[PDB]
Formats: structure tokens, C-alpha cells, sequence
């Protein structure tokens, strides 16, 4: 059997740490409006 029913607690933590931080940066860049054209 696959570990799918026992191998998602790890990845869930991966999108939890640094990930939530990346979104936390959207508040430090979105407030500035990040108008820097590309």
C-alpha cells in the first residue's frame, strides 16, 4: 500500500514554515504596491 495515508504530514509542514513566510512577504511588498514595472 502507498504511504499516502501516512506521508502528507511532512509536506503539509513544508507549505507551513517558509511558505507562510513567503505570503508574509506579500504584505511587506504589497503595502508598497510593488509598482516596479518589469
Amino acid at each position: 500500500a502507498p504511504d499516502v495515508s501516512s506521508a502528507l504530514d511532512k509536506l503539509k509542514e513544508f507549505g507551513n514554515t517558509l511558505e507562510d513566510k513567503a505570503w508574509e512577504v506579500i504584505n511587506r511588498i504589497k503595502q508598497s504596491e510593488f509598482p516596479a514595472k518589469t
